[PDB]
This record gives C-alpha cells, structure tokens and sequence, in this order.
C-alpha cells in the first residue's frame, strides 16, 4: 500500500481511560 | 490499496472509557 | 480499492463506553 | 454520571480515513 | 465523574490516516 | 474526577499516519 | 508499503490514563 | 483530579508518522 | 518500507499516566 | 493534581518519525 | 458600559467591495 | 469603558478591495 | 468574476471585540 | 479573477481587540 | 479606558487591495 | 489573478491589541 | 490608558497591496 | 499572479500591541 | 500610557507591495 | 510572480510592541 498525508491541524488519539476529554 | 489525505482540522479518536467526551 | 479524502472538520469516533458524549 | 465498565477485549475507534479497516 | 474501568486487553485508537488497520 | 484503572495489557494510541497498524 | 507525511501541526496521542485531556 | 492507575504492561503512544506500527 | 517526514510543529506523545494533559 | 502510578512494565513514547515501531 | 467576550471561532468583517465572499 | 478578550481562533478584517475572500 | 470599484472615502471593517466603535 | 481598484483615502482594518476604535 | 487581551491564534488585518485572501 | 491598484493615501492595518485606535 | 497583551500565536497585518494573501 | 501598484503615501501596518495608534 | 507584551510566536507586518504573502 | 512597485513616501512597518505609534 501507500499513504500520502495532506494537511492536519489538531488530530488527537486517546487510548485507555479518556473520560471528560476531547473538549474542543 | 492507496490512501491520499486531504485537509483535516480536529479529528479525534477515543478508545476504551471515553464518557463525557467529544464536547465540541 | 482507493480512498480519496475531501475536507473534514470535526470528525469523531468513540468506541466502548461513550455515554453523555458528542454534545455538539 | 458514572462509568463503570465490564471486561472489554477488542475495542476499536477509527476517526478520519479508515478504509479497509475492522476486518475481523 | 468517575472512571473505574475493568480489565482491558486489546484497545486501539487510530486517529488520522488508519487505512488497512484493526485487522484482527 | 478520579482515574482508577484496572489491569491493562495491550493498549495502543496512534496519532497521525498509522496505516497498516493495529494488526492483531 | 510507503508512507509520505504532509504538514502536521498539533497531532497528539495519549495511551493509558488520559482523562480530562485533549482540551483544544 | 486524581490519577491512580493500576498495572500497565504494554502501552504505546505513537505521534506523527507511525506507519506499520502496533503489530501485536 | 520508507518514511518521509513533512513539516511538524507541536507533535506530542504521552504514555502511562497522562491525565489533565494535552490542553491546547 | 496528584500522579500516583502503579506498576509500569513496557511503556513506550515515540514522537516524530516512528515507522515500523511498537512491534510486540 | 463594559462588555465581555466569550469564545469566538470564525469571525469575519468585510467593508467596501466584498462580492463573492464569505463562502463558508 | 474597559473590555476583556476571551479566546480567539480565526479572526479576519478586510477593508477596501476584498472580493473572492474569506473562503473558510 | 471581476470587481472594478469606485470612490471610497471612510470604509471601515472591524472583526472581534469592537464595542463602542463606528461612532460617526 | 482580477481587481483594479480606484481611489482610497482612509481605509481601516482591525482584527482582534479593537474596543473604542474607528471614531471619525 | 484600558483593555486586556486574551489568547489569540490566527488574527489577520488587510487594508487596501486584499482580494482572493483570507482563505482559511 | 493580478492586482493593479490606484491611489492610496492613509491606509491602515492593525492586528492584535488595537484598542482606542484608528481615530480620524 | 494602558493595555496588557495575552498570548499571541499567528498575527498578521498587511497594508497596501495584499491580494492573494492570508492563506491560513 | 503579479501586482503592479500605484501611488502610496501614508501606508501603515501594525502587528501585536498597537493600542492608541493610527491617529490621523 | 504604558503597555506590556505577553508571549508572541509568529508576528508579521508587511507594508507596501505584499501580494501572495502571509501563507501560513 | 514579480512586483514592480511605484512611488512610496512614508511607508511604515512595526512589529511587536508598538503602542502610541503611527501618529500622523
């Protein structure tokens, strides 16, 4: 395969306990 | 396959316990 | 296959316990 | 609000471009 | 808000470009 | 807010370009 | 495979206990 | 805010370019 | 494989106990 | 804010270019 | 005669010749 | 006659010839 | 799509906090 | 798409905190 | 007649010929 | 897309903290 | 008549010929 | 995309802290 | 009539011919 | 992309702390 990235600003990943998160 | 990214601003992923989250 | 991304702003994915979430 | 949660084994959250994913 | 959480084994959070992922 | 947490074994957080990932 | 990165600004990954996080 | 935490064994946080990662 | 980096500004990775973090 | 922490065994934080990483 | 500002995201003022503009 | 500013993200002022602008 | 203009004397554009302004 | 523009004398653009401004 | 500034991220002022601008 | 421009005398652009400004 | 500045990240002022600019 | 420009006399650009400025 | 500056990161002032500029 | 430029007399550019400035 192949992966080409564009423009990314505020990408966020949370794994596990992430309560009360991602409050944009 | 092939993956081309456009423009992304506030992409968010939460895995596990994510209660009370994603409050845009 | 092939996947081309357009413009994305506030895409959100929650897996597991996500009660009281996605309060846009 | 209370998040108790049981036993969680294979939990996946994909946000954005997730083509050809979650193939169990 | 209380985050207790049980036994978690295979938890995955992918944010952005996650093509061909989460292949169990 | 209280983060107690149980026994966590295989926890993965990928942010950005995570193609061909989380192959269990 | 092959991975080409574009432009990234505020990419964030949290694994484990990440409650009350990602407050953009 | 209190971060207690239990027993954590294989915890991974990848930020940026993480292609072909988290292969369990 | 091969990995080519673009432009990155505020990439952040936290592993373990990261509560009350990533407050952009 | 209090960071107590339990027993942590294999904790990995990769920031930047982390291709072909976190192969358990 | 005071005033307090809340949270603002995308604010635009155009005075004069502003045709074909404000294309959200 | 004081004033206090909150949080601002994308603020734009155009005066004069500003056609084909403010394309959010 | 073009724009020619004309005569402009006291054009004013204000974005954001603009209390007690534009007093002629 | 072009822009020619004529006569401009007292054009004013203000972004951000602009309280008690643009007093003619 | 004082004023206090909060947090500002992307502030733009254009005066005069500013066509085809402010393309967020 | 070009821009010719005519006669400009007292053009003014201000970004940020600009309280009590642009007084003609 | 004092003023205090908070935190500023990307502030731009353009006066005169500023077409095709401020492309955030 | 070119820019020719005409006659400019008292053009002024200010970024940052600019309180009590641009007084004609 | 004093003023105090906070933290500044990317501040730009352009006066005169500044077309095709401020490409953040 | 070129720039020819005409007659310029009292052009002024100020970045940073510029309180009580640009008084004509």
């Amino acid at each position: 395969s192949s992966c080409f990235g564009g423009r990314m600003d505020r990408i966020g990943a949370q794994s596990g306990l992430g309560c009360n998160s991602f409050r944009y």
